[PDB]
């Protein structure tokens, strides 16, 4: 109650976002749940006069993504009320997801943790792409004949590379060949393995981030 | 060796007390094993109150040492399911014999040691758990604006997106809720890549926090080694 | 897979038993197939015995070292397919040719890095154990009161609530039981993403335990260069 | 911008979607002849590709450039192969020689080879394992689950089947234990999968981590 300032608006916020969009609503709670979002709005546009009018911060700074928060949080549902007529107007109150990111940490150091591994995460991304036209590839020569509605397309195939690979698994999709199953397994496995190579790369790229505080602060000693 | 033999004394009477109330809630249950099971519970009650007093009789240890959460694990341990058995009439008195859940944690270390390192990490921990918040919402939103129209039964309210969304995100995926539309399957690909990503941010900053943990004690190793 | 094929003999032996034990199983086999699968196994079991005898004869290496577990598995991979063999007049007897699965274990260099790994994180590893237990149950135990007047054959004890527990806080999920109420999705919801928050613990015990292993590979830079 | 300057993993993507492309089913004669004709321009950038890297020899004295060259070889002579040879329309799968492309002029994989070469024998050993406990597991679903379900469990590879389903953490449904006994190994079997999990993980993890005390080392020198 001290800190989570907009991030606590948000909540009731985008919960009532998503409470307009439940079919069979009461036109009091329909109203209830809009007169809902009015105040959270209008609670983001004294906050937007907070940051805009009162400018006691210092002298060397930058607000550029702060601000850009703030103004959008207002302007979008705004727009929705003036511009869009049907029902589908209260979604655009779902810019206050950007509520929550404005005045959290650990985003900065997500960015540089991304910044110092986009390197290795493009990569391992590609290496799951090649993987996954592969995988639904060889899938489609293998069942296409068995399931033509099912494997009948490498996108179709694909659609199961995905849902495996990823370690997912809905299970509208199942090879019926053993030739095709033991693809199944293999593609289950080496899924195991990119899940591990993401997780290898992100703790490498977060240990660098205190490795950069450790030599920061080591070097500050002298 | 040891793992095995110093934890197990407090925490195994859990073990059979927690499985004597999953018993409890099977149906058609013989009076004989009916009773039996109770009677198990009321022993391990017991069990627990010569427990509560051990570390209420005994006064003298060392100098200074923290008893506060081992001792309130110990109380909850036999006030909860006595108070239990007298207020409530109903069979349903004994699912608050989980209250025994308590005891194999604080009993063993790991978490004091998982404690400090949630601590020491809670700025990213909090933050991914965010991060997993808008992104499970801002797709749920996508989901629901592709396929509201095509299969109206689920997709048919953000909360109905939001539901396929966690099952699709955490890569559990049930199976009653699969997009239809190729737009909207192209982007239940990239929720199911992004899930991996959140696997592995989760198991970046727990890597980070573990390994702090180890290094911290160096501080301790600096000061007096040998 | 160039330079394994005269490396681990001992172990490329037990693909091809497995294998057969596997193959052993599928119903509506011809008979001399069926012959043929057990003569492959009698013959992977002789190259055992020939196995054994080269180890236990022969005893001229070097005078201080210790390979208890290398000869249990080799003890076990001839008595206990023989036992079977003799003892069992079921089909079933070629079941137990699966001791083989340990001959991979035999020669790898991983398992003893694996078991100091395991034995420098015990304390851990059992506390995420627990853990898992832990909310698996109380996890369950909500999911019993909410589900239970609902979905009466699918929620109706807690054992039925923690079959959905651990088919949704691993993560696996079939889909043979989902709470159908909004208070139990909500639920369901936190119990997947609790599940992502024990994934990212067992990976993170274990990349420390692993991490101390390359400290522990500080004995051949400290006192020899 | 930068990495994306180089055409070589950029024609790749409309090139691959191409391939995916003509195994639709019910496409208009007119997209069938122009996605062929797309893949030709394609195949005819890559031959110009590989006419640079093979008449190019003045950059450097000494050095290697063998699998960029076998990318480049491979890329014109797959295809050109089912140019020739393949009648049936299953000649455009050969394109799929270009999922080696994205691969060839990207950073990552130079860095993802010595890191899988460093744990080499740790990663085998966790293969190994896998599959060691996948049979175990499998072996004892099938003695408690093949009575009651035939079609299911009635044999070792049928249970194995389950196993990589369940240990992978996949599970799709098409299989389900149904005996309180086979259904606590279920779950045993979906706890090890969490662990094994992390041992992909941790391997990995500690592979890039030795891969940064080398760039410690090369920070050191230079
Ligand atoms: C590399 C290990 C993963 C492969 C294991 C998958 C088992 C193959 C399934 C065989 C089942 C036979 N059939 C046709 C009845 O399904
Ligand atoms: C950006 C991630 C890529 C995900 C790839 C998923 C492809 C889905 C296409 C399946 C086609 C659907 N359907 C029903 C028309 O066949
Ligand atoms: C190691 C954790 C695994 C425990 C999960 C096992 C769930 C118990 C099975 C309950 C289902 C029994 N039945 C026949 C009543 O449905
Ligand atoms: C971790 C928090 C996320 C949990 C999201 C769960 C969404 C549940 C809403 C599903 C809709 C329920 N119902 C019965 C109305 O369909
Ligand atoms: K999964
Ligand atoms: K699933
Ligand atoms: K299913
Ligand atoms: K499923
Ligand atoms: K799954």
């Amino acid at each position: 109650i001290y800190a989570p300032l907009n991030a606590v608006l948000a909540a009731p916020g985008l919960l009532a976002v998503a409470a307009l969009t439940i079919p069979d609503m009461s036109g009091r709670s329909r109203l209830a749940l809009a007169a809902l979002l009015a105040v959270i709005w209008g609670a983001y546009l004294l906050q937007l006069a907070a940051t805009l009018l009162k400018r006691r911060a210092g002298v060397v700074r930058d607000r550029t993504p702060k601000i850009a928060i703030d103004v959008l949080a207002v302007l979008v549902p705004l727009a929705a009320f003036l511009l869009d007529g049907s029902p589908d107007w209260s979604l655009y109150c779902a810019v206050w997801l950007l509520k929550p990111l404005r005045d959290s940490t650990f985003f900065p150091v997500l960015g540089r943790v991304l910044a110092n591994e986009a390197r290795n995460l493009i990569g391992v991304t590609t290496l799951f792409g090649v993987v996954l036209f592969a995988v639904a590839l060889a899938a489609y020569v293998i069942e296409r004949d068995i399931q033509p509605e099912k494997f009948g397309s490498i996108p179709q195939a694909m659609w199961w590379a995905v849902v495996t690979l990823s370690t997912t698994g809905y299970g509208d999709t199942i090879p019926q060949s053993f030739a095709g199953r033991v693809l199944a397994g293999a593609v289950m496995m080496s899924g195991i393995g990119i899940f591990g190579l993401w997780a290898g790369i992100l703790a490498t790229g977060f240990y660098q981030e205190v490795r950069r505080g450790d030599f920061v602060r080591n070097w500050q000693l002298v």
